């Protein structure tokens, strides 16, 4: 399927205990996209003092589009040093690695993948 319904757990940036999924654009995009599908991404909501706290390059969710059966539909773009790679959407937060931090939430998306 082009697109995958996912239940997103809502992680506090001061719980993260990996807190980036790379070293390059590409393999933070690929590590990304491997642990949607295993079930083992978190997202932090961006605010003030999040990314600094984070390791780049980031990924993040954007709405690629203005929301099947709750799920926003989102699509994938990574930063380093101010660049950005693919253009999109509002963003909805920062992907993670989840190792079994407690969420506060869970966002439900539906991912272009």
């Amino acid at each position: 399927k082009t697109h995958v319904q996912l239940s997103l757990p809502v992680l506090q940036v001061r719980d993260v205990l990996v807190r980036g999924f790379g070293d390059s654009v590409e393999e933070v995009l690929s590590e990304a996209r491997q642990h949607l599908k295993d079930g083992t991404c978190g997202l932090v909501e961006v605010e003030k003092g999040v990314l600094p706290q984070l390791e780049q390059p980031y990924v993040f969710i954007k709405r690629s589009d203005a929301a099947p059966h709750g799920h926003v539909m989102v699509e994938l773009v990574a930063e380093l040093e101010g660049i950005q790679y693919g253009r999109s959407g509002e963003t909805l937060g920062v992907l993670v690695p989840h190792v079994g931090e407690i969420p506060v939430a869970y966002r439900k998306v539906l991912l272009r993948k």
